């Protein structure tokens, strides 16, 4: 079900929440500019609603760390969530790394290049969560690869999900328990395996979706973005992908293209 | 093989043409804006090099039919160019219908909304099947559905033909044997169909692509574009797709979707 209208406060979705805790992650790749205000919108609910935060670090050379640790947030870095692994780029990885960096009964993710983000957000995106019963995955719309990529692709091959309004939103929260029982797809591939996991495996109806208010990059990315999201999406629906990355044009340049999914974490803690 | 430079000159082409006769087809929906100078930009080759020019009108509403005339072209109605089948609408049915209407045992294709495009289109086009051999299919490039999906697409499900820069491209000629083996796919989907259908058939070297110099619409299409796109590239990999149509988002539109190609033009003609 679609909630077009949120308006739980905090104080209820708290009371509501009965034992369960809930950790935010943050991933983030060079994102000094806007790092603090995304923190900085929901450092006040830490140690209320929100039991933990945290800064997945995926490799950033600028500033990110020192102005989110500045912000008073726990910055993990890629290798921190689990030494024991070797690195990947991309991120999949470290949205998935970021399971074993948290321990919050209910994961919420938020994207680090947000222009001032509404604090209420979290609370938004968490309430399906609290307060209703067999939702386990909560995606976020607002205000494009997702509107010509992602979305006929879905009408084409999932048309049971072409009512997902933003199938690759950044913003979505989930149970513990249904994302380390997930693969999670490389890359920009991340968000549709997701979806599609979650919905072939439990129906549209552990699926919820809020509206979160209103609201960037090159066609040089964009079209790598668009192969890997494809890569995952024709995988999960039992088409053999290729393996061949999107090769642009003189001159030419061919961007990485991985069919790789991340077990559940699950497995990882045995 | 690819021409980053054409230089053959109207007298050379004309002469090595050798008896096969040349048709230019300009299909038309609306637009009475710039028809005008793409007709004028080609008339002059018309008795030389091409041998006969039409507009294929797909049911303009305002003054190109009338515009047309006026820059002295044949203007053949979907109706006219096969009478005895009832229309369908979209560009791919009337490529089609187009062939019934034309002669040439080459036949040119060249949108109708090109800003002042350049008097050397045609003969650049024509050029690989005129002084090459076994080239059945010629692409232009030049300077999106295009970047995000056709070629994204293309590198996943058939990556042999990810070297083609324009898949989608208005701007192409074909022997009349090959236009009228294949089916048309329909609606905007004609482009890529012809692309796969001769690639599949005919191998990567039954095509040329030529650089034609330097080079629009609103979110709301494209992503119904797109979907066509989808399912007709999904077709002709073995995908079964959907038949669903794209649901844009309140409130609610569903864009309409076709999975019914047109036979090839050999058929009708007995
Ligand atoms: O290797 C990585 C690790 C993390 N992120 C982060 O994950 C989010 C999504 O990135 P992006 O804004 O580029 O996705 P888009 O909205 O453009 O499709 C951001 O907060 C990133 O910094 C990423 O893009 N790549
Ligand atoms: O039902 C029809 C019949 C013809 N055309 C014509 O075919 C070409 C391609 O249309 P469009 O420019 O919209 O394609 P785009 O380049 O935007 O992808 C134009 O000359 C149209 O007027 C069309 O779009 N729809
Ligand atoms: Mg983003
Ligand atoms: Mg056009």
């Amino acid at each position: 079900t679609t909630w077009h209208r949120p308006g739980w406060t905090i104080g209820e979705l708290e009371a509501a929440k009965a034992g369960r805790t809930i950790s935010v992650v943050l991933p983030a790749l060079n994102e000094e500019a806007t790092i603090e205000s995304v923190i900085d919108s929901i450092s006040p609910l830490v140690d209320g609603l929100v039991d933990e935060l945290i800064v997945l670090d995926s490799g950033s050379t600028d500033d990110t760390e020192i102005r989110a640790i500045a912000s008073g947030a726990r910055v993990v870095s890629r290798e921190q969530a689990l030494p024991e692994v070797p690195v990947r780029p991309g991120k999949g990885e470290a949205l998935w790394r970021s399971l074993a960096a948290t321990s919050g009964d209910i994961v919420v993710f938020i994207d680090s290049d947000l222009i001032n983000p509404h604090p209420l957000f979290v609370p938004w995106l968490v309430g399906p969560l609290l307060t209703g019963e067999g939702i386990q995955l909560v995606k976020s719309f607002y205000r494009r690869v997702t509107e010509l990529v992602a979305r006929p692709l879905l009408a084409a091959l999932r048309p049971e999900l072409g009512c997902v309004l933003q199938p690759l939103s950044g913003e979505y929260a989930a149970s513990r328990e249904l994302l380390t029982s997930l693969p999670f797809a490389p890359g920009y591939g991340v968000e549709i395996g997701l979806l599609i996991d979650t919905f072939d495996r439990l129906g549209l109806d552990a699926i919820a979706q809020v509206n979160l208010g209103v609201r960037n990059r090159p066609l040089d990315e964009l079209g790598a973005m668009s192969r890997q999201v494809i890569a995952t999406l024709l995988s999960r629906c039992g088409i053999p992908d290729s393996g061949v990355g999107l090769t642009q044009f003189y001159t030419r340049h061919t961007w990485p293209v991985s069919l790789v999914d991340r077990p559940p974490m699950k497995v990882m803690r045995p």
